[PDB]
């Protein structure tokens, strides 16, 4: 039993993470197979970084601009080329830790695992979730752009983030690893807003049946709901919609805790209006949103 | 910026997980060099485990009793040996990916990354303070047993905890790795109890400096206060003393801020006599105290 805030082991990146140095600025970048990953600005300067146009800078780049470490073996580039905001430089050598591995894109509300680098150099791992305006609420200092989030499966890393900047308000953007960015953001140094963000109802539900399951019960109620009058609760407090696939895909944890899902609603609605009282819920006095029901059935069984 | 509960990257251990066998019970092994440590409650039945005399039970055991998996590579036990509550098998062949390591004992309120595993399969990775009653807040399933706990020092694994046991409450008791048990308990499957926990202190001071460091500044105050009226209301609330001692580790995170510790007390107080006022810290509506004045450099630096 217990509650906590699982990463997936980052053995299996830790052996695909370099060092990437163009000119002046170095940042981490993956290698896998015969060729490494990383954000496109590498090839900017400070004064580029402004308005960048990186067909042109990149045009005006050839493959020994491109200092590539895996440790301390300087790795030789053979070729070079955009793909979106990443950076392809294919290697002369195939990383012999190379995991089976996919690119994918993960949606607003799911979760995954971050390895956070400094110099190719693993330092940190934690979780985070994709919040709904397409930010992440990380933990990154200078130096940790190129690092990557994931989730593993099965011995498969699902590689969906790559680090590429900090907001002014302190929160994160970056691409999937085809470069397409996360949300309305640009690969340019300027003060970018994010959207207004809201409260993943989903996983709010999944971490109170995670509590059930470790037997934190002082919340429940007999009282019973539908999903309409609910609907209309959670957008008074910024919480997204409920819809009927997330009622089904809740499906396995009503089941295990003889809670529907609409009778768990009723005591979400009732925390919302009532707050806490001064109690927690699994170490917490805030309603957790950060787990999906994939990560509770994981942690819970 | 950002502040995250973050683990150390766990490749290191991962290549040492093993998983022992010995008749129907299976849990986890760490193999290091020619060596594999596991909890020696491995070698008891289902009733054995009730009252056991392991002295007894490991007289009447065989090299060949013990089966050891490194994946699917079965390992050849060559020698046993107990080293209080752990089990030494000393097997023929060297872990090629024995990384630098220590075997450290910590102190209440010092933090570590665990490695939960299930059939020597590394599943989890997760942070941890031990607490004053010397009890974990784990997130533990059966099959856990033998999972470690560390620190990571310039690629030099200081192994610090080994998963022994779940207690009634549902919070997790286990040794350090030469088999001495923190706190009061012991290897038998009885209904043991912790003694009452405490805040500490230094950890929810240092967290409180993090905050600062990352913009959160809605709970400080002009007033300060001294050491000793300081003390006299942690009492009031369950928290540990402030010493001399922590006041000196919490220097550097004072220096960076311009606010001395006992300026920072005095908002502690205050937090502690009002509440937050549905107001959050960190991302947190409680004090959190499981962030070391370390863990708070090592992300804000
Ligand atoms: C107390 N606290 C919570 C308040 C907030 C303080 N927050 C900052 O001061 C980070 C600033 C915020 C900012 C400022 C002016 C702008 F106009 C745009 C953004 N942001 C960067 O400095 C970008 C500029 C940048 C570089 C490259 C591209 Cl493509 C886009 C941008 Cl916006 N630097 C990176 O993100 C680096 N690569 C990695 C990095 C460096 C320093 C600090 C954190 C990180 C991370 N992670
Ligand atoms: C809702 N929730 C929060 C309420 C709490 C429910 N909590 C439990 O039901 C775990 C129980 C609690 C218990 C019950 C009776 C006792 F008399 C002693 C302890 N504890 C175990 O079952 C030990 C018995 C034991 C085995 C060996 C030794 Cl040396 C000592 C003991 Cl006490 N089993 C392990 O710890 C396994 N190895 C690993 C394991 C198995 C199952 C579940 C968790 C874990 C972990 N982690």
């Amino acid at each position: 039993s217990g509650f906590r805030k699982m990463a997936f082991p980052s053995g299996k990146v830790e052996g695909c993470m370099v060092q990437v140095t163009c000119g002046t600025t170095t940042l981490n970048g993956l290698w896998l197979d015969d060729v490494v990953y990383c954000p496109r600005h590498v090839i900017c300067t400070s004064e580029d970084m402004l308005n960048p146009n990186y067909e042109d800078l990149l045009i005006r780049k050839s493959n020994h601009n491109f200092l590539v470490q895996a440790g301390n073996v300087q790795l030789r580039v053979i070729g070079h080329s955009m793909q979106n905001c990443v950076l392809k430089l294919k290697v002369d050598t195939a990383n012999p830790k190379t995991p089976k591995y996919k690119f994918v894109r993960i949606q607003p509300g799911q979760t995954f695992s971050v390895l956070a680098c400094y110099n190719g150099s693993p330092s940190g791992v934690y979780q985070c979730a994709m919040r709904p305006n397409f930010t992440i609420k990380g933990s990154f200092l200078n130096g940790s752009c190129g690092s990557v989030g994931f989730n593993i499966d099965y011995d498969c890393v699902s590689f969906c983030y790559m680090h590429h900047m900090e907001l002014p308000t302190g929160v994160h953007a970056g691409t999937d690893l085809e470069g397409n960015f996360y949300g309305p953001f640009v690969d340019r140094q300027t003060a970018q807003a994010a959207g207004t963000d809201t409260t993943i109802t989903v996983n709010v539900l999944a971490w109170l049946y995670a509590a059930v399951i470790n037997g934190d019960r002082w919340f429940l109620n007999r009282f019973t709901t539908t999903l309409n009058d609910f609907n209309l609760v959670a957008m008074k407090y910024n919480y997204e919609p409920l819809t009927q696939d997330h009622v089904d895909i809740l499906g396995p944890l009503s089941a295990q805790t003889g809670i529907a899902v609409l009778d768990m609603c009723a005591s979400l609605k009732e925390l919302l209006q009532n707050g806490m009282n001064g109690r927690t819920i699994l170490g917490s006095a805030l309603l957790e949103d950060e787990f999906t029901p994939f990560d509770v059935v994981r942690q819970c069984s």
